[PDB]
C-alpha cells in the first residue's frame, strides 16, 4: 500500500510548503496509526481472556474431569478442594503474568526512541510514536529513523546503517528522494525526512531450557502413570480408584507454573536492575549478563572520565611559539550541544591572554572533516583575515607527523625530540594531540603535542580489583597508542599486555600464524589503536575459544560488535542506534554500575536456578514415592492431603523471586546434566526419607512407629512430606552450606506459616478420621530436620595458556590462513 494506503501529494508535498524550520497545526489528522501497528494495542487490555485461558489446557482438563467425576456437586469436600486448587493455580498464574507484563512495559517506556522535530521555537523532542504522518524529521548522526519515508530537498548524503532490514552491511548511501527505511540507523549525515508509511511495510535461552525441563518432567509423570495403571490393572482396581491415583500423581508431578514463576523472577530482577540504573532490552539479557566471562570495555567513558585536564602545552617547536592553542581551538565545532569530550577541554582551558578573544572571530569554517576513527584525525579548512586557507589538522601525535611527512620531511633534530616527548608524556599518563598548519600552498610546520589527561574514575581501581574475584577478565579497548594504554593499565592495575590491533592480526594479518593470533587475543589485557572493525573481530575471535563476551558500546560505529557480542552493553551517553542494538542500556556511568548489574544478574540467575532445582527435585521425590507406594501396596495419600501438598508448593514459591540470594563467584550457566543429577539425587533422598517414615508405621503399627502415642499414616506422611519438601528451598538458595546466607524474612515467614499449617493439620487431623499425638509431631519434626540436614550436606558436598589441542590450533590457523589467502588472491597480483 503506497498510493491507496495513506500516501499522496497532501501528505508528501504539502509537507514541503513551509521552510526547513517550522511546523504548526496538526489539524484533524483522521488517523493515528503510529504505535507499533496492532502489536501492543492489539486487543487492548482484554484482562479477562487471560484468566479463562489458564482454566483451559491439558492439566486443567484433568482437574475439570476430576471435579466433575466427584459425583458432580454432591458434597463440597473432594469437589471443593479440587476446584480450590484449580482456582489457586489459575489466580497465581494470572497474577504472575500480570506482574511480568506490567513491568516489562515500564522498561519499554523508559527506552523508547524519542524523535525530534523542530518547529518555530526550540521544541524539545516528540515522544516516539505520537508524531503525525507527513511531518518533517531531523535524523542526526546515529539516530534510529523514527518513521519511514523520503529525504527532503536539501542537499546532503547520509550513510544509513542497513542489513537490519536489507542485505548489504556496507555504506547504503541514499542521497535524495530514495526510500529511507524506518527502524534503521544513520552512520553519518545531516538530512531531513518526509514521512511515508508511518506504520506500514516495516520490513530467549532460559525459555528453551524451561521447555526441555518441562518435557522431561512430563515424560517422568507419564512413566509414573504407566506404572500406576499397570499395577492397578493387575489388581483389577475399579476405574474410579485408578482415576483417583492418576489425579493425585498428575497434581504432584507436572509443575503448573514453572515458566510463569521463572518469568516473574526475571521480571522482578529486571525491575530491580532498572532501579539500579540498568535498563534491560530483552528479558533474556539477564542470563547473558550473568554468564559473561570477558568484558571488553572501551577505556574512554567507562574506565575513565570524559573531562580532560590540560597540563602545560608542549610549545617547544620551531618558529611557531604559541600557535598550538589558536590552531587547535580553530578546529572546534563549537556547537555546545553535540560536541564530544575532546572539544570541551580546549574551550574550558582557553584562559589565554594575547589572542584567545581574537582567534574565534572571522575564522569562518569552509571544510570540516569530522574525527574519523580509522584516521584518528580531525581536519578543518577555514578562512583567515590574512586571506589564507589555514587547513588545521589534529589527531594522534604520530598520525599528524604521518600527515606532515611530505613537506619538511622528517628532520632528525625535530622528529627525535617529538617522539621522545610523546613517549615521555605516555610515561606520565597523558593523552597527547598533535597539530599541523597550512599557511600557504607549500608550507607544513609541526606545531607540537598537547598533553591532555583524563583520570580514572575514583571507583574504577577497586571495581577492577573486585571484578577479578567475580571471574571476569576485563579487556580494555583504546584508540590511543600502545604506550598510553599500557600506562593506563599500570594505573588501573589491569595488567600490562597491550597489543596494537592492526599489528596483531585483527583484519589483515601480519603473517602471524593463525593459531597464535587467537591465543594473543584471548590472553590480552587490552588492545591499543583499535578501529571499529577490530571490535567485531575481537568479539568473533573471543567466541571461538568458548567465551561469552560483553561489549561496552557507544555510538553507531560499534553497533555490529554490540549485536555480535553475547551481551552488548550500551554505556552512558550512547547514541540511539547503540542502545537499540545493545542488550542492556545503562543510565549511570562507569564500570561500577556494570559490575553491580553483573552481581545483580548473578543473584537473579541464582534465584531462577534454585527454584528450578527445587521444583523438579520435589516433583521427582513425590512421584517416585506415591507411584512406588501405589505399585507396591495399592495405597496412596488422601486426595485432599495431596492437593494441599501441591498448594503448599505454590505458596512457598511466590516468594522466591524476593529474597537475598547470593551471587556466584564465577560466571554461572545452565549445566543441565549437573542440574538433573543434583535434582534427581535430592528427590531420591527425599523419597527415601518418606519411605522410611511410612515403613516405620508398617513395621510397628499405625500408632507405634515414628509416632509414639497415637496417629494415622496419612496425616503423618502429609506432615513429613510438607516439612521436608518446603525446607528444600533453604538449601538450593545457597552457596555451599545452607547456613551461609540468611534467607529473607518473606521466604522464612511464608515457609514457617506453611509448616505451622501442616503441623495443625497433623495435630487435629481435620481431613482424616483420627488425630495425631503432640509428641508424634515432635518426632516427625526431628526426623524431617535430620533429612533436611543430610540432604543439605549432600547438596553441599556435590556443589563443587593455549586453550586448544592440535585440532583446535590447526582449525584456527586454517581459518586465519584462508582469510589471508582469500585477501591475497583477491588482490590478484
Ligand atoms: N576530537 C578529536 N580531535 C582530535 N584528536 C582526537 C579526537 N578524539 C580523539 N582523538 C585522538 O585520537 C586518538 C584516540 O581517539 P579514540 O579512538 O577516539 O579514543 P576513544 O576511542 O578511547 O574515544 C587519541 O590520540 C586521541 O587524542
Ligand atoms: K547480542
Ligand atoms: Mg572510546
Amino acid at each position: 500500500e503506497a498510493t491507496p494506503g495513506g500516501g499522496r501529494v497532501v501528505p508528501e508535498d504539502m509537507l514541503q510548503t513551509d521552510t526547513r524550520v517550522g511546523l504548526t497545526s496538526e489539524e484533524v489528522v483522521q488517523r493515528r496509526r503510529k504505535y507499533g501497528l496492532n502489536q501492543m494495542k492489539e486487543e487492548k487490555e482484554n484482562h479477562f481472556l487471560k484468566f479463562l485461558g489458564f482454566f483451559v489446557g491439558p492439566i486443567q482438563f484433568v482437574m475439570e474431569g476430576a471435579a466433575v467425576l466427584a459425583a458432580g456437586l454432591e458434597d463440597w469436600v473432594d469437589f471443593g478442594v479440587i476446584c480450590g486448587l484449580l482456582l489457586l493455580n489459575a489466580v497465581v498464574g494470572f497474577v504472575q503474568e500480570f506482574q511480568a507484563g506490567s513491568i516489562v512495559d515500564e522498561l519499554k517506556k523508559t527506552l523508547a526512541l524519542k524523535a525530534v522535530v523542530l518547529r518555530d521555537g526550540t521544541l524539545k523532542e516528540i515522544e516516539a510514536p505520537e508524531v503525525v504522518p507527513g511531518d518533517i524529521l531531523q535524523v542526526e548522526e546515529g539516530t534510529i529513523i523514527p518513521a519511514d519515508g523520503r529525504i527532503v530537498t536539501d542537499d546532503a548524503f547520509l550513510q544509513v546503517d542497513q542489513s537490519a532490514l536489507t542485505g548489504e552491511s556496507l555504506a547504503v548511501d541514499k542521497h535524495k528522494g530514495d526510500q529511507v527505511f524506518a527502524s534503521s540507523a544513520v552512520k553519518r549525515g545531516e538530512a531531513f525526512v518526509v514521512i511515508t508509511a508511518t506504520g506500514d511495510n516495516t520490513f530467549g535461552h532460559f525459555t528453551e531450557v524451561l521447555n526441555g525441563i518441562g518435557t522431561i518432567l512430563l515424560i517422568l509423570v507419564i512413566f509414573t502413570l504407566l506404572i500406576v495403571w499397570v499395577s492397578s490393572f493387575y489388581r483389577s482396581n475399579p476405574i474410579v480408584q485408578i482415576l483417583e491415583f492418576t489425579l493425585a500423581i498428575t497434581i504432584i508431578g507436572v509443575p503448573v507454573g514453572l515458566p510463569a514463576v521463572v518469568t516473574t523472577t526475571m521480571a522482578v530482577g529486571a525491575a530491580y536492575l532498572a532501579k539500579k540504573k540498568a535498563i534491560v532490552q530483552k528479558l533474556s539479557a539477564i542470563e547473558s549478563l550473568a554468564g559473561v566471562e570477558i568484558l571488553c570495555s572501551d577505556k574512554t567513558g567507562t574506565l575513565t572520565k570524559n573531562k580532560l585536564s590540560l597540563h602545560d602545552p608542549y610549545t617547544v617547536a620551531g618558529v611557531d611559539p604559541e600557535d598550538l592553542m589558536l590552531t587547535a581551538c580553530l578546529a572546534a565545532s563549537r556547537k555546545k550541544k553535540g560536541i564530544d569530550a575532546i572539544d570541551k577541554a580546549f574551550l574550558k582551558s582557553l584562559k589565554y591572554y594575547p589572542r584567545a578573544k581574537s582567534v574565534l572571530s572571522k575564522y569562518k569554517v569552509l571544510q570540516f572533516h569530522p574525527f574519523d576513527p580509522v584516521s584518528k584525525k580531525v581536519v578543518a579548512v577555514v578562512e583567515s583575515p590574512q586571506g589564507e586557507r589555514i587547513t588545521c589538522v589534529k589527531g594522534a601525535p604520530l598520525f599528524v607527523l604521518k600527515t606532515v611527512e611530505e613537506d619538511h620531511p622528517i628532520p632528525e633534530e625535530v622528529d627525535q625530540a617529538y617522539k621522545n616527548k610523546v613517549a615521555e608524556f605516555a610515561t606520565r599518563g597523558f593523552r597527547s594531540l598533535g597539530v599541523a598548519r597550512k599557511r600557504g600552498e607549500g608550507s607544513w610546520e609541526i606545531l607540537g603535542i598537547m598533553p591532555c589527561m583524563d583520570p580514572p574514575r575514583h571507583d574504577t581501581y577497586k571495581t577492577v580489583c573486585e571484578a577479578k574475584t567475580l571471574g571476569l577478565s576485563i579487556k580494555m579497548l583504546t584508540g590511543d597508542a600502545v604506550g598510553i594504554a599500557r600506562e593506563t593499565s599500570r594505573q588501573l592495575g589491569l595488567g600490562t599486555n597491550i597489543y596494537n590491533a592492526e599489528r596483531l592480526g585483527l583484519g589483515g594479518g601480519g603473517d602471524m600464524p593463525g593459531s597464535e593470533v587467537y591465543d594473543f587475543v584471548e590472553a590480552a589485557d587490552g588492545f591499543a589503536e583499535v578501529f571499529p572493525q577490530h571490535k567485531y573481530n575481537v568479539v568473533e575471535i573471543l567466541q571461538q575459544r568458548g567465551y561469552l563476551v560483553a561489549m561496552t558500546g557507544d555510538g553507531v560505529n560499534d553497533a555490529p560488535s554490540l549485536k555480535k557480542a553475547d551481551t552488548g552493553i550500551a554505556v552512558e551517553g550512547s547514541s540511539d542506534a547503540a542502545r537499540s542494538a545493545a542488550d542492556i542500556v545503562f543510565l549511570a556511568p562507569g564500570l561500577g554500575a556494570i559490575i553491580d548489574a553483573l552481581k545483580t544478574s548473578r543473584q537473579i540467575f541464582h534465584r531462577m536456578y534454585a527454584y528450578v532445582v527445587y521444583r523438579i527435585a520435589l516433583s521427582i521425590h513425590l512421584e517416585i514415592f506415591l507411584g512406588l507406594w501405589i505399585a507396591i501396596l495399592n495405597r496412596s495419600l488422601n486426595i485432599e492431603l495431596v492437593v494441599f501438598i501441591a498448594i503448599f508448593a505454590d505458596v512457598a514459591t511466590l516468594a522466591i523471586a524476593y529474597d537475598n540470594a547470593p551471587y556466584s563467584q564465577t560466571p554461572v550457566k545452565w549445566n543441565l546434566p549437573k542440574l538433573w543429577g543434583m535434582s534427581v539425587l535430592l528427590g531420591v533422598v527425599l523419597a527415601v526419607g518418606t519411605w522410611i517414615t511410612v515403613t516405620t508405621m508398617y513395621a510397628q503399627g499405625e500408632n507405634g512407629g515414628i509416632v509414639q502415642n497415637f496417629g494415622n499414616m496419612d496425616e503423618v506422611l502429609f506432615l513429613q512430606i510438607s516439612l521436608t519438601e518446603n525446607w528444600l528451598i533453604f538449601i538450593t538458595r545457597a552457596n555451599g552450606p545452607f547456613w551461609s546466607s540468611i534467607p529473607s524474612w518473606q521466604l522464612s515467614g511464608a515457609i514457617f506459616l506453611v509448616d505451622i499449617l501442616a503441623t495443625c493439620f497433623t495435630i487435629w487431623g481435620w481431613f482424616e478420621h483420627s488425630d495425631t499425638s503432640i509428641v508424634a509431631v515432635v518426632r516427625i519434626w526431628i526426623f524431617s530436620f535430620g533429612i533436611f540436614c543430610i540432604m543439605g550436606g549432600v547438596y553441599y558436598i556435590l556443589q563443587d595458556s593455549p586453550k586448544g589441542n592440535q585440532k583446535q590450533r590447526s582449525l584456527e590457523d586454517f581459518v586465519v590462513s584462508l582469510q589471508r589467502v582469500s585477501t591475497q588472491h583477491e588482490k590478484s597480483q
